[PDB]
């Protein structure tokens, strides 16, 4: 799947990120290297709205304008929301707003940081020789010390990692259906099945690495959007680019294309009813890179794995066919505990938006578990 910008050991994460950008934007490098401590003093502000108007005409390659993309979302963040206590800039400076609407227009992804810069490019190998682990690696930029950013960034890049040995064997699955081969296919199902497996004991690892009071006060804050935000009731305007503000959201693990991948293979129809739930899904799709964003089309436009296991009156079929989908709710399931751990609880901790936030989630797992064939 290389077209797509899908890699066989890191699948939708990028394969292995550039750390420095050519000299000609040093003045990016600095600030976005220096946040933890150019936050905490009132230099931040400063230093970026006495910055030159740099072009983007310098960066050559992909991984080029993704260090980029993360450097200008990471600085931009920190800008809007400061130390993070409701002291916001209601505007971004044109000298900072013009590079990165235009970069951002370039890589088709909107101008705001988003999952695929601060998880899928915001990643390197300490040792390149020992293999990929939260012991061997380390993320490129964070927001403050403590904001325990390294925990939920690696975690969530090692869940990409783990889903990409059962990303690869989608090919086999489509081959095997047209070709058919009953023999090939159940294999690649079971594969599937006991990779997805694999991937909920790598979520276990949250726990280990992400303080929840820490988590949910300090880097979830920054991490937040500029859509439907009271505190920029309007969005924001980004100067000189465009003639009023604009709203976008925030970057959540919820622009992974991990679980969305898998809900298109297996015929789950989460983003059909027009609900709340599939409008939610559907918006997350332009915060993903445009590769990507093609690959779910591919999935999409192909003949229904669903549809042809339910034909063929074969209990090995739909039992190899279930466990991806059981794969796929026990990972979603996990999901709401570690979201009732490090959101519900912190946030009524502090002096019916966390009922329904539950609902979505909850819609989404069920709408996964309904896919369940039970030998029928
Ligand atoms: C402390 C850890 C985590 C918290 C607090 C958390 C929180 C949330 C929340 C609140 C949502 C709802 C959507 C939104 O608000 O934008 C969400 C969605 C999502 N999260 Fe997480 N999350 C965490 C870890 C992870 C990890 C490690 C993954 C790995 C890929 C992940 C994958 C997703 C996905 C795919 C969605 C979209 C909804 C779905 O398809 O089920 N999350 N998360
Ligand atoms: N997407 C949210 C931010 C957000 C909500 N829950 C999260 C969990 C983790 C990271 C970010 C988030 C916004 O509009 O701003």
């Amino acid at each position: 799947s290389k077209e797509y910008h899908i890699d066989e050991e890191v699948g939708f994460a990028l394969p292995n990120p550039q750390e420095n950008l050519p000299d000609f934007y040093n003045d990016w490098m600095f600030i976005a290297k220096h946040l933890p401590d150019l936050i905490e003093s009132g230099q931040l502000r400063e230093r970026v709205e006495k910055l030159n108007m740099l072009s983007i005409d310098h960066l050559t390659d992909h991984k080029s304008q993704r260090l980029a993309r993360l450097v200008l979302g990471c600085i931009t963040m920190a800008y809007v929301w400061g130390k993070g206590h409701g002291d916001v800039r209601k505007v971004l400076p044109r000298n900072i707003a013009v590079p990165y609407c235009q970069l951002s227009k370039k890589l088709e992804l909107p101008p705001i940081l988003v999952y695929a810069d601060c998880v899928l490019a915001n990643w390197k190998k300490k040792d390149p020789n020992k293999p990929l682990t939260y012991e061997n690696m380390d993320v490129l930029f964070s927001f403050r010390d403590g904001d325990c950013s390294k925990g939920f960034f690696l975690v969530s890049l090692l869940v990409e990692i783990a889903a990409a040995s059962a990303i690869k064997v989608i090919p086999t699955v489509f081959k095997a259906m047209q070709m058919q081969e009953r023999d090939t296919l159940l294999k690649a199902l079971l594969e599937i099945a006991s990779c997805l497996e694999k991937a909920l004991q790598v979520f276990h690892q949250i726990h280990d690495h992400v303080n929840p009071k820490a988590f949910f006060s300090v880097l979830r804050i920054y991490l937040s959007g500029w859509k439907g935000n009271p505190q920029l009731s309007d969005g924001l305007v980004y100067e000189g680019f465009w003639e009023d503000p604009k709203e976008f959201a925030g970057g959540s693990a919820g622009q992974s294309s991990v679980f969305q991948c898998f809900d298109v293979l297996l015929g789950i129809q989460q983003t059909a009813g027009g609900g709340h739930a599939a409008q939610f899904l559907q918006d997350m799709r332009r915060y993903m890179p445009p590769a990507h964003r093609n690959f779910l089309c591919s999935l999409e436009s192909n003949p229904s794995v669903r549809e042809f296991v339910l034909s063929k009156g074969d209990a090995g079929l739909r039992e190899a066919y279930d466990a991806c989908v059981k794969a796929l709710v026990s990972l979603r399931s996990y999901h709401l505990q570690i979201v009732t751990k490090y959101i519900l609880i912190p946030a009524s901790q502090q002096p019916t938006g966390g009922t329904d936030l539950m609902n979505f989630l909850k819609t989404v797992r069920s709408t996964t578990e309904k896919s369940l064939l039970k030998e029928g």
